[PDB]
């Protein structure tokens, strides 16, 4: 049916993060990205519907955050809220783009944001052109908030925040389909020395 467009998680995976080895030059100094996470994408985040229609997607992230740190994604620098995992001593910093590969990072250190297009920011009326899905790109950093054990800690699968699909065609944005965007869990394997 024309609006029966669902949702897709888009997710990223702890097990990417390349092993954590703190010396003695930046032990013990807080906050600090230890690691970028190989960013991931997903076309199809909301996809199914068989009338195209003119789509956005909104994100809010949902974990706490405790502070801000300035970086620039390998994958100018800009301001990241740092997100609490629950991991004693271990935070998260976000960006998201759109599915294209021309549109920009998007760095999460506001409430919610409109990822794609980012026009809808300052435009209200500023939609995607008519296509039949909607996607997004994720790139997650892990950052030390604190004291952190020796050798592998365990990253419980923690939900990020959702994305909100947002369309001009009223009976479409009345939904108000909503998709995860999601940390898959792992374990860091972290060293650290003085
Ligand atoms: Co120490
Ligand atoms: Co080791």
């Amino acid at each position: 049916g024309a609006n029966d467009y669902v949702p897709s998680p888009i997710t990223i995976n702890t097990s990417t993060l390349p092993v954590v080895v703190i010396g003695p030059a930046d032990a013990h100094t807080y906050p600090r990205v230890i690691g970028e996470l190989t960013g991931t994408s997903n076309q199809y985040i909301f996809n199914g519907g068989s009338l195209i229609a003119l789509m956005r997607g909104k994100f809010t992230p949902t974990l706490p955050k405790i502070g801000k740190i300035t970086y620039n994604f390998r994958q100018q620098s800009s301001d990241f809220d740092i997100f609490d995992t629950g991991v004693p001593g271990l935070g998260i910093i976000i960006g998201m783009a759109g599915y294209w590969p021309a549109t920009p990072l998007v760095p999460i250190n506001s409430s919610s944001i409109y990822i794609d297009p980012v026009a809808a920011n300052t435009n209200p009326n500023a939609y995607n052109g008519a296509t039949g899905s909607f996607g997004a790109r994720l790139y997650v950093a892990f950052v030390a908030t604190g004291r952190l054990p020796n050798g592998y800690v365990t990253i419980p699968t923690k939900q990020l925040g959702h994305i909100l699909l947002e369309s001009n065609r009223a009976s479409l944005n009345n939904k108000r389909l909503t998709a995860p965007v999601m940390l898959n869990g792992g374990r860091a394997h972290h060293h650290h020395h003085h």
